């Protein structure tokens, strides 16, 4: 499946040998990085002039110019030819040729290629990647794997902007890189050169930003050191701030300053970017003007970012039209999935869908706004290229299989079982979901109504829940131990081995419905007790980041299901033999037995907090020193605050409380408390 889909082709049902003997045209005087591509293909075998003719070279050069004609007059087009006779890489620039091998590398098979005949140029001119977002910005090494990546799959932009890159944003925006970062900013820089991949270093300065001369010219400095390192294509962002930095004609006057002294007296430079503070239409403020201030005074070649009507959303044809009236220009997209810095607990590796497929005249650019997953972004990324290039033909599931046969070809299968369990996002403050485990969640939900209501479970239903449960835990396992990408396995362990706990205990609830005596039911049922509290263990050690801590898997259909029919289950034995097993689905060392109540407990790092819900005594498994109560909302009842170690002697504690690490194993009221590690 060539990726991205090329615009035109035309293919004949006829096989050509990669010949044994070649004469190489053009090689002198075609892009460089795509010769070094054909010299690796075309190793092993004879160059002379006694052999089939390899025709390479741009538009203008004397090797292609009888397929003058046949190349597209876009920007990064190319034309590709095979055939007995010969065969024709043929860009209509630089960037065009190396463009024709990275197809050319697709087609060759065994040492064959099709007969086949290629016109193609993208509809989007700008596509790639911003990293963009907040924690532990890309590795060294990711970006290098990256940068390979993009080129591969024609994406031409990196706009490097890690949130908590301390010399990207403030206040040490003003500061020089130190001399290892930079040397490490300066290999990335020609490593994008040689991927034909423009690295644009974006600067975050908003925060703090003065508008005097001397923070104009700090930035102004700042993108000059960034130059001498090789930077080409440069960023401003105002995303995410408050405060005087946030005024639209100030913003506009800045960038036109950096593009007037700086970026058009350099003999060089290519993208020229900025990121608005309204940058969604929900965040844009209609009672104010800031839209339409940057887009009347703004110079007409920078761009502007926009993520879409929301902070996370898929981009519409009615939203891009909304806001290029008002910026005057077409919007470079940021896009923002599969960013999961607001969902942590999460990795996002479902398929990219949504964006409307016919509105690529309207953008300037499409970026997509990552994990920090680098490896395991690449399912997103790799569909977002080929999105970009040609949307008329994007195929939403054939590329996200085909992005993960590419990412892992010894194990796709496995991936794309672990992929497909977990794509959804969870709940979250943006509203934004995915779909996930579609193909298992009508069975799951017959099954469920069925076994509730006290009626007959299809069979087949069953069935498809064990045989899903076996292949994740086959995925799992094999997942683990796969040395072909290391890195990736690195990033997605903790969640494979929760993935496998979750299918171990699937299994075994299961059997809890199938179980026909009491003691093989009660073996299961500790068992399962057992699995939930490895679970916790995992979530309580894995990923332990400060904002969605733990390791969260398969959470859209498939551990509902689970925890429903445990629940169901249970209360079906205890009704049957008069028994009081706990049905509980999570795992929790504390306990809280309450007036006002149902609400599961949570730890998360060294809190213990009661789930809010949407409409009070609390006992810790041991004695911590206490740091601090705080409490908020949500209550009718007409309240009370004591601490104990025994249950038996109180200290009330005033009010948030500090705790000054006093013993605390009961806290009392008639919601998190933090105790020391
Ligand atoms: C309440 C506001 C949430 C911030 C949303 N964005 C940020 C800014 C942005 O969208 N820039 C265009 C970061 O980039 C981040 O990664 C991404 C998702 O959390
Ligand atoms: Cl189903």
């Amino acid at each position: 499946s060539l990726q991205p889909p090329p615009q035109q082709l035309i293919v004949q049902n006829k096989t050509i040998d990669l010949p044994a003997v070649y004469q190489l045209n053009g090689g002198e005087e075609a892009n460089p990085h795509a010769v070094k591509v054909l010299k690796e293909l075309l190793s092993g075998k004879q160059s002379s002039k006694k052999g089939m003719l390899i025709s390479i070279g741009e538009k203008g050069d004397k090797s292609v110019r009888k397929y003058s004609r046949q190349i597209p007059d876009h920007k990064e087009g190319y034309y590709l030819s095979v055939n007995e006779k010969e065969i024709v890489l043929a860009g209509n620039d630089e960037r065009g040729t190396y463009y024709a091998l990275q197809t050319f590398a697709q087609l060759l098979k065994d040492g064959k290629l099709p007969e086949v005949e290629i016109k193609d140029y993208p509809s989007v001119r700008y596509r790639g990647v911003v990293e963009g977002f907040y924690g532990t910005p890309w590795s060294h090494q990711a970006r290098l794997s990256q940068l390979k990546f993009y080129g591969k799959n024609k994406m031409n932009t990196y706009i490097y902007g890690p949130k908590d890159d301390p010399y990207h944003s403030a206040p040490n925006w003003r500061l020089p890189y130190p001399d290892k970062e930079a040397a490490q900013l300066q290999e990335l820089v020609a490593v994008a050169n040689e991927n034909e991949v423009d690295f644009v270093w974006a600067i975050h300065p908003g925060q703090d930003i003065k508008w005097n001369k001397e923070d104009r010219d700090l930035l102004l400095a700042k993108f000059e050191k960034m130059y001498q390192l090789g930077v080409r294509s440069f960023a401003v962002f105002f995303d995410d701030i408050s405060g005087e930095g946030t005024n639209p004609q100030k913003q506009a006057e800045l960038l036109n300053y950096i593009d007037e002294k700086f970026a058009q007296v350099k003999p060089d430079i290519n993208q020229l970017v900025m990121c608005p503070t309204e940058y969604n239409k929900s965040w844009s403020n209609p009672n104010g003007n800031y839209l339409t201030t940057l887009g009347d005074k703004l110079n007409p070649s920078i761009q502007i970012m926009w993520t879409g009507d929301r902070v996370i959303s898929d981009i519409t044809r009615d939203g891009i039209s909304w806001i290029n009236e008002r910026i005057k220009r077409p919007a470079y997209i940021w896009w923002n999935f599969p960013v999961s810095d607001y969902v942590r607990d999460h990795l996002l590796l479902g398929p990219v869908y949504g964006n409307d497929t016919t509105i690529a005249k309207e953008m300037s650019g499409f970026v997509t706004n990552p994990m920090e997953h680098a490896e395991s972004s690449k399912i997103a990324i790799y569909s977002v290229a080929s999105y970009a290039w040609n949307p008329a033909k994007y195929d939403t599931w054939q590329t996200w299989k085909d992005a993960i046969r590419t990412i892992l070809p010894s194990a796709a299968e496995e991936l794309e079982c672990f992929a497909m369990h977990n794509s959804d996002l969870g709940p979250n403050g943006h509203g934004y979901r995915r779909e996930e485990s579609m193909d298992i969640q009508p069975a799951a939900e017959r099954f469920l109504k069925a076994f509730k209501e006290g009626k007959n479970y299809d069979k087949a239903d069953f069935e498809t829940l064990q045989y899903t449960f076996e292949r994740m835990k086959e995925s799992a396992d094999i997942l683990l131990m796969n040395t072909e990408n290391k890195p990736l396995i690195v990033e997605i362990t903790p969640w494979v081995h929760q993935f496998k706990l979750t299918a171990e205990m699937g299994e075994e609830v299961l059997k809890m419905v199938e179980g026909r005596n009491e003691s093989y039911f009660l073996r299961k049922y500790n068992h399962v007790k057992a699995l939930q509290q490895q679970m916790f263990y995992i979530d309580q050690t894995s990923n332990q980041n400060p904002y969605q801590p733990g390791v969260k898997t398969a959470t859209r259909v498939i551990k509902p299901l689970i925890d429903r029919t445990f629940a169901t289950v249970v209360k079906f034995f205890n009704q049957k033999f008069n028994a009081h097993l706990d049905a509980t689905t999570d795992y929790m060392p504390h306990k809280m037995i309450s007036n006002v109540k149902n609400l599961p407990l949570q730890v998360k790092a060294n809190r213990v907090l009661i789930s809010p819900a949407n409409e009070v005594e609390i006992e810790l498994d041991a004695i911590y020193p206490g740091e601090n109560i705080q409490i908020n909302f949500g209550k009718d009842a007409p309240g009370r605050l004591e601490i104990s170690t025994d249950g038996k002697e109180w200290k009330t504690v005033d009010l948030s409380a500090g705790l000054q690490k006093a013993p605390v194993k009961f806290v009392r009221f008639t919601f998190v408390l933090t105790i020391e590690k």
